């Protein structure tokens, strides 16, 4: 399954890198948010996001791929009744690529039947690695956006702009992407550090789909278990 410490060194080597801000959105590494509507398929969106990013980052190609197919075909998961990020990545490999949603469009909880050969060209992930929770900003900076868990709550839903510092979920309950991190200074001077999350609740939600959760310079601070689970697909 490839351990992180051997993967990380091939893509970093050295730098040294800045822990204040890096935003993939701004450097052609995050494809637009989507909306899972009603249909418990975050795991599907969180997973396929990270792969869309890698095709963006590591080979130019903008491609958006079908989380429906993944909802229809990932038998290590439970379609709209839930799923897991890893399981998803594995199911992708067994399926041997995913269709570009443009061919295999999303119909949320509307009953649908898997159809592998619904698109001549598929899009694969070679393998996937876990990112350790103590090394997220490091991972983002060199490896790319990260499919990750988080304990979402009501306060989290009413987010609209700025740095979230509200209340947290009961348990890890939702999937999202990490796409970056940043820091703004606001004088009461006080440097305020945050991670940028991409969500799957439509662009109407928060900052065109995204949300900024408070953190620290290191990025050891993880609000709402931010990435107690953390995976990134390798397509290289
Ligand atoms: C995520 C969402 O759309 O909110 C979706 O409910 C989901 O899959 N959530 C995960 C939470 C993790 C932190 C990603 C989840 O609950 N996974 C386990 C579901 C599998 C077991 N459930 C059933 N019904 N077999």
């Amino acid at each position: 399954q490839m351990n992180y410490e051997e993967v990380i060194k091939k893509y970093r080597g050295e730098e040294n890198f800045d822990h204040a801000a890096y935003d993939w959105r701004l450097h052609s590494g995050v494809t637009p948010v989507k909306d899972q509507k009603n249909c418990g398929s975050c795991w599907a969106f969180s997973s396929i996001g990270s792969v869309e990013s890698q095709y963006a980052i590591r080979k130019n190609k903008l491609i958006t791929l079908s989380e429906q197919e993944l909802v229809d075909c990932s038998f290590k998961n439970y379609g709209c009744n839930g799923g897991l990020i890893n399981n998803a990545f594995e199911d992708m490999i067994e399926l041997g690529g995913i269709c570009p949603d443009g061919d295999y469009p999303y119909v949320s909880d509307a009953p649908n039947l898997c159809n592998i050969d619904r698109c001549t060209e598929k899009y694969g992930i070679k393998n996937y690695l876990s990112v350790p929770d103590n090394k997220l900003k490091e991972a983002l900076r060199f490896l790319g956006p990260i499919s990750i868990s988080v304990a979402v709550s009501d306060d989290f839903a009413f987010y609209k702009e700025g740095i979230f510092d509200g209340e947290c979920g009961d348990q890890l309950n939702h999937a999202v992407m990490l796409v970056g991190f940043g820091m703004k200074e606001i004088v009461n001077g006080e440097k305020h550090y945050y991670y940028i999350i991409k969500n799957s609740w439509g662009q109407q939600w928060g900052e065109r789909g995204f949300i900024n959760i408070e953190t620290d310079e290191s990025g050891l601070m993880r609000k709402c278990g931010l990435g107690t689970d953390a995976f990134i697909p390798l397509i290289e």
